[PDB]
């Protein structure tokens, strides 16, 4: 009945004067530290996002927890006149560059406005940092780069949330995980799907992968090793939707509902999913979280996937949070103490209030397997 004991979970945000939503958690290897990201709200509807802010975590080796320096606004992470949203952050482990893409929207104008619309007014940015998120560059829009011609053909778009991905390929590409309302008929509303941003010059330039054909919304992408990208995204389908890439998330020449994995209505919830070194025939496995209620948001589950991508072999959840939970970014962090792997974990409880910071191992989750 009781959720699974982990070795940590504290909660670093807090609703107070600001409302936070929207985690994203990225793994630092070299710097054993962690960057948790949140949208800073006026309130907790979307259209009162703000800014970014963030929190730095150092993990203590000696007593295996994580101890989390204030958090600070991402102030170069945004446009005048423009509200920042879905903190998108990744680490070009060949540059040591660190990214942050985001999208930004003018002032109030709602998601609803341009759907209805058919008006894209968002925008894709970009901050980097060569000293490990410290302090940031100027923020860059790489809508007219990454985006130009098809802009028109998208009623609006978003990244994210949550960490990307970098390919082991030859050039070691960017993949931003992303969706985009498409204006497909004159008459019919515009449908919804998942695609990647992808960048072969680390950052330089920007193209755009193919849409999963399917109705998705926020998705996220981990690589299984012949390399194959696996992508999952929400869905109004009650069940999460899976596809996989064999070209490098240019192309995803398979997709399906997973049955398994549940979805709340009445538009699903976001979801995270990762990739990490098997305790043994397959060199990685997934971990995902997501709420594990069929009614509404809630008990933030864990999954296993020990045979990736093979959507028949996602094992049943694991307890990870009772009550209200919706949003969670997932981090791989290495060896545990128990000398299992070991995983971070940030997601919004208690209707929005906070953002809690889980951190446990596979062995404490999936004993079954040891
Ligand atoms: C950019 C933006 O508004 N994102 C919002 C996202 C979006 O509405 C949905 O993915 C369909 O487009 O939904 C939710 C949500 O808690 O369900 C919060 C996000 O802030």
């Amino acid at each position: 009945m009781a959720s699974l004991p982990v070795l940590q979970k504290e909660s670093v945000f807090q609703s107070g004067a600001h409302a936070y939503r929207i985690p994203a958690l990225l793994y630092l290897p070299g710097q054993q530290s962690l960057l948790a990201f949140a949208e800073q709200r006026a309130s907790k509807k979307d259209e009162h996002a703000e800014l970014i802010v963030l929190r730095r975590g150092d993990y203590d080796a000696p007593t295996h927890q994580v101890q989390w320096q204030a958090q600070e606004v991402v102030a170069q992470a945004r446009l005048d006149g423009h509200r920042s949203m879905n903190p998108c952050p990744l680490y070009d482990a060949q540059t040591g560059t660190l990214f942050l893409f985001f999208i930004a929207i003018p002032g109030q104008v709602t998601q609803e406005q341009q759907l209805q619309t058919r008006a894209n007014v968002t925008r894709l940015c970009q901050v980097t940092s060569t000293d490990h998120g410290r302090t940031w560059s100027s923020p860059r829009d790489l809508t007219d780069a990454a985006i130009g011609p098809a802009y028109r053909e998208w009623s609006t778009f978003a990244v994210g949330p949550g960490h990307c991905l970098q390919l082991n390929d030859r050039a070691r590409s960017l993949v931003v995980p992303a969706y985009a309302y498409r204006k497909l008929h004159p008459i019919q509303r515009p449908i919804p799907s998942a695609f990647c941003f992808l960048s072969h010059d680390h950052g330089r330039t920007w193209a755009r992968g193919h849409f999963v054909a399917q109705d998705t919304l926020e998705c996220q992408v981990a690589e299984v090793e012949q390399r194959v990208v696996t992508l999952n995204a929400r869905s109004h389908l009650r069940a999460r939707v899976q596809a996989q890439s064999t070209n490098d998330g240019l192309d995803f020449q398979e997709s399906q509902l997973v049955k398994k994995l549940v979805e709340p209505p009445p538009q699903g919830c976001q979801g995270s999913v990762i990739s990490f070194p098997s305790p043994r025939s397959p060199a990685q496995w997934l971990l995902y979280t997501h709420p594990t209620h069929s009614w509404q948001r809630a008990d933030l589950g864990a999954y296993l996937n020990p045979r990736p991508p093979a959507p028949e072999a996602w094992s049943e959840p694991v307890l990870l949070a009772k009550g209200s939970c919706a949003y969670s970014d997932l981090q791989s962090m290495g060896t545990g103490p128990d000398g299992s792997p070991l995983f971070g974990c940030l997601y919004e409880a208690n209707d929005y209030e906070e953002i809690v910071f889980l951190m446990f191992t596979l062995k404490q989750a999936f004993p079954a397997e040891y």
